């Protein structure tokens, strides 16, 4: 790799790992469309297993970008419309507050205050129905963005209903496989378990627990190589042969809502490039990222803007991940770690690295 890339990455990531006490980390830098890989530390401390390019990390919320793209693919297939009412795909949802709440609203956290987490008490499908039936919005639909697994999670579930496929099957066959993401999983098969890093929370080794709509909201695990390929795909959607997937990716980066200087896509979030680093750094802090904020409707949505900082932070109990890229520049980065460390530290490192290379 170019010594510039090596120095920039190492000078940035080494202190980050030290300061944040990150056990293991993998980084991919996409420079002029080509990936460059870097690994540090341990995937499994007790077994002294190092991080490698084949190490599986929990993506957490970065999963929502796959979910967004899968939804976009379903739109392109004509199987769903984002303008349709939610009740069209879930007739049992008869409570009156669901009037006027569309798939768009679910996909973009603008339904009116759906909670961050689906309650752990929800186990069966009937529990799930009861939950959404009894949910009372704090706001009118399409007025406030509140980041929520219960929102985009339900979107994912409904988006694949007409296809007849389970969410996992739709994702595998319509997204993972055509993009040759051969080491990306919703459920890690035993054959791949040896590469599945442990997460670390408070010194304890942890993996993500099963939960309602987990697959749809935070259930993807991937390697640094597949995630680099994921970024390449989202950098250059036109190079992709499957028409609907190609279109789906474009739709996922459309700008549907604005709050502050940020735009909400399907899973992906975007800002105009060049960005104010303080804005994306401070904005990633949960006190802002998880806050209720008013939205300006983008009518109609702006098609994917090449001059954008496109990104997503992700977390599970034991993992912290970040993906960012700039389509106009053929420039991107993936940061995968088996510790959930503060978002602003992730974004700061990413902007430091990409800015030096642009
Ligand atoms: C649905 C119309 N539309 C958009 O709003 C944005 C976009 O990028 N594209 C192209 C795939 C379309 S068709
Ligand atoms: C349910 C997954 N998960 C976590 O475990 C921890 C966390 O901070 N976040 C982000 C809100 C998520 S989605």
């Amino acid at each position: 790799a170019p010594q510039q890339i090596n120095d920039i990455v190492h000078r940035t990531i080494t202190p980050l790992i030290e300061q944040q006490k990150i056990p293991g980390m993998a980084v991919a830098v996409i420079y002029q469309g080509k990936p460059y890989y870097f690994t540090w530390g341990y995937a499994d401390i007790a077994k002294k297993q190092p991080v490698t390019q084949q190490t599986l990390f929990e993506l957490g919320s970065v999963s929502k970008t796959f979910t967004g793209v899968l939804g976009g693919d379903a739109i392109a297939r004509g199987e769903i419309k984002l303008s349709d009412p939610t009740t069209k795909y879930w007739p049992e949802l008869t409570a009156k507050q669901w009037n006027g709440i569309t798939l768009l609203h679910l996909a973009t956290y603008t339904a009116g205050g759906l909670p961050l987490q689906v309650p752990d008490e929800v186990k069966s499908s009937s529990d799930l129905l009861r939950f959404y039936q009894n949910w009372q919005p704090a706001w009118a639909p399409g007025t406030q963005r509140l980041y929520a697994n219960s929102s985009i999670g339900l979107f994912g579930a409904l988006a694949v209903k007409p296809s007849g496929l389970s969410f996992e099957q739709a994702m595998q066959t319509r997204v993972f496989q055509p993009l040759k993401l051969n080491h990306t999983w919703i459920n890690v098969p035993p054959a791949e378990e040896k590469n599945y890093a442990w997460g670390y929370r408070e010194g304890k080794a942890v993996h993500v627990s099963p939960g309602a709509l987990d697959a749809e909201a935070y259930g993807v695990k991937s390697t640094i190589e597949d995630m680099a390929r994921w970024v390449q795909s989202n950098l250059k959607p036109l190079d992709i042969n499957e028409k609907t997937l190609q279109q789906g990716i474009q739709l996922a980066q459309s700008r549907y809502w604005q709050t502050g200087d940020m735009y909400q896509g399907l899973g992906w979030e975007m800002l105009d490039w060049p960005v104010n680093p303080d804005s994306i750094i401070n904005g990633s802090d949960n006190k802002i990222a998880l806050a209720a904020r008013p939205v300006k409707a983008i009518t109609p949505p702006t098609p994917a803007v090449r001059a954008s900082w496109v990104h997503k932070t992700g977390a599970t109990g034991g993992f912290g991940s970040y993906v960012a890229f700039i389509p106009e520049k053929e420039l991107g980065i993936v940061m995968l770690a088996n510790k959930n460390y503060p978002n602003p530290a992730r974004v700061d490192a990413a902007w430091q690295i990409l800015n030096a290379l642009q």
